[PDB]
């Protein structure tokens, strides 16, 4: 067992009816098929649930590309810093955001996010698709 590990990423949404979430401790190819919807407009924040087992890491950074097809990259970088092994997950979030807006902010948009830290290493990287709608349904 790795030291890190990546286990789950939720949207925190006061306003979604349902949890917004993903194992990430399983097939990774298979969670391209789950799709996650928000709402357009949606305020939210990305929260990451991570273990450390084994000894204190530092300069934890997690990374967010977000790809609709056809246009360049919205990259987004965000520092995760140090933590200590423990038998519970950890949990990060980012700070808060907005979902894009309007008509032309709806479809699919897909992700690939990268957990890693200072020495580059590969905790785990996921792809994940997120679907903007004009309601939750
Ligand atoms: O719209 C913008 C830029 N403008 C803003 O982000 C404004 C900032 C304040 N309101 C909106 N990027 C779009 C975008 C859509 C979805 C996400 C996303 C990713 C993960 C979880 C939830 C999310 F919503 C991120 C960015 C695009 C990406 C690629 C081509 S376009």
């Amino acid at each position: 067992a790795p030291n890190v590990v990546v286990t789950r990423l939720t949207l925190v949404c006061e306003s979604a009816p349902g949890p917004i979430t993903m194992d990430l401790t399983g097939d990774l190819e298979a969670l391209k098929k789950e799709t996650i919807v928000l709402k357009e407009g949606s305020e939210y924040r990305v929260k990451i649930h991570f273990k450390v087992n084994r000894d204190i890491v530092s300069g934890l950074k997690y990374v967010q590309h977000t790809y609709r097809t056809g246009v360049k990259v919205d990259k987004a970088t965000f520092m995760v810093g140090s933590y200590g092994p423990r038998p519970e997950e950890y949990e990060f979030l980012t700070p808060v955001e907005e979902a894009p807006k309007g008509m032309l902010a709806r479809g699919t948009y897909h992700n690939k996010s990268f957990f890693t830290d200072d020495d580059k290493q590969d905790h785990l990287s996921w792809e994940w698709n997120l679907s903007i709608k004009k309601e939750w349904t």
